[PDB]
């Protein structure tokens, strides 16, 4: 395929309205970078949200390890994601079967159907998976992105583990509308690609983490979005630091568009 | 090669001590059935606990389902466990990075390692997921279960990622304590096989959960334990169904004991 634009590509017609919603608002703000907000205090979180959210598509939560997490926390995160922008996205790794994980997206004390506007999943449960997030996440419009690769050293989803997550993603369309990978997976371009384990200075850390540029995982390996955590998180000044990443990824997009 | 009871691999050299003294209460209270309490209300979860109790070596939880959580549950749900001698596994399915894992399993709301026995972990993004939760559970006694297979239909844990699951599991032994598995993976008697998908009859769900009996999983598949949510919990007598499933189970690990 040839290189189309995040604007064009918003603007298809077999595309989720998340991912249009997503597309658009990447090609108004020029910005591909997701921050994942691993913190766990609700003020840092929302002041975070706050302060980068121009800079940011998309905010990536672990609600799991806020200690103080309350839906009223999730109300004010949706104000101001509808205010500068930007997508929810909860990294729960839904992985069990159907039965389960249905009551685990709209249930319990998260109730996270009511406020991501995405949630990804591991494909090794089988499409049951998917088939139960479904159920909930379709009246919402909400969508889903499929774990096709990770980030980490001795990483098990590799070859036809990946194939078969492509697969899964393309059987349920209308609810799945892209992929956690470290590279371009599909070819598909109504589907989204979100790539973890980034920083500028490529490396790892003390538990298997793995990283690798923006250029890298943009440019090269053709993915969409970066997803970034520690690089920022742990600067001092993370306006500065996201603003460093945006752009990096944003020119990277460019390079490669052509 | 020839089988030991239960009892007799609660006094090996390497076990660890929380599947020493599950494999002990197992004996003592001939038991190897383990309750799915998948349950909305901290009121539900405890009245099953209690009721079943006796009936029960473990009662696996899904902590992320239940509406009305609070640590003061948990520490209600503890007394239960310590009266009628059961273990808590928290079926919380760990598959993120290592820094990650460690958060999600010590932080947040849910505290779940101040709590659980045992937890589970898919192996999915390289040991850098059993080094994480280590990190936590270690000084806390606890143990932790690794998932190298699934009872769903399309589950992709499967010939060579269900022996990355076993070679991940030697490899952190300290930590590790067996497996969740539809049938014996390891031939080393120190770790415990914990077998889901299980039901008299024949069949599965509207989500692709698929059940095969105890005496095909325990006898002919050689795991050691049953766990069991809707074929005891949507039965009209639940302390019949209970004894009926602990019965089966029982009576086919004792067959295969000769
Ligand atoms: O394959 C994956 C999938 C998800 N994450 C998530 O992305 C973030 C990476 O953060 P950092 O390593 O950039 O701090 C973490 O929240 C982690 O859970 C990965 O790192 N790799
Ligand atoms: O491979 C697996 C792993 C875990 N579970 C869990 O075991 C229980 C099965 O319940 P039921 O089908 O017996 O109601 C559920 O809590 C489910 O999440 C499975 O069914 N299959």
């Amino acid at each position: 395929a040839m290189e189309l634009s995040f604007g064009a590509r918003a603007e298809l017609p077999r595309i989720h309205p998340v991912a249009s919603k997503l597309l658009r608002l990447m090609q108004k703000k020029e910005t591909n970078l997701c921050l994942s907000a691993d913190v766990s205090l609700a003020r840092e979180l929302l002041q975070l949200a706050d302060a980068l959210g121009p800079s940011i598509c998309m905010l990536k939560t672990h609600v799991d390890i806020l200690n103080d997490f309350t839906l009223d926390v999730m109300k004010e995160l949706i104000t101001l994601a509808k205010c500068h922008e930007f997508l929810i996205f909860e990294d729960r790794k839904f992985a069990d079967i159907g039965n389960t994980v249905k009551k685990q997206y709209e249930g319990g004390i998260f109730k996270i159907a009511s406020w991501a506007d995405l949630v990804n999943a591991h494909v090794v449960p089988g499409s049951g998976v998917v088939k139960g997030l479904q159920e909930v996440g379709l009246p919402l419009h909400r969508g889903c992105l499929l774990i096709a690769e990770m980030s980490s050293t001795g990483s098990l989803a590799t070859g036809d583990y990946t194939r078969a997550a492509v697969r899964m993603a393309e059987e349920h369309s209308e609810f799945v509308v892209g992929f956690i990978s470290g590279s371009r997976v599909s070819m598909k371009p109504e589907f989204l690609h979100l790539t973890p384990g980034v920083q500028l200075e490529a490396g790892g850390d003390n538990l298997g983490q793995q990283y690798n540029s923006p250029q890298e995982v943009i440019g090269k390996r053709g993915s969409d979005i970066i997803i970034v955590g520690r690089g920022i998180i742990s600067a001092a000044d993370r306006l500065e630091a996201a603003e460093m990443y945006r752009k990096a990824a944003w020119e990277a997009y460019l390079s490669r568009l052509g």
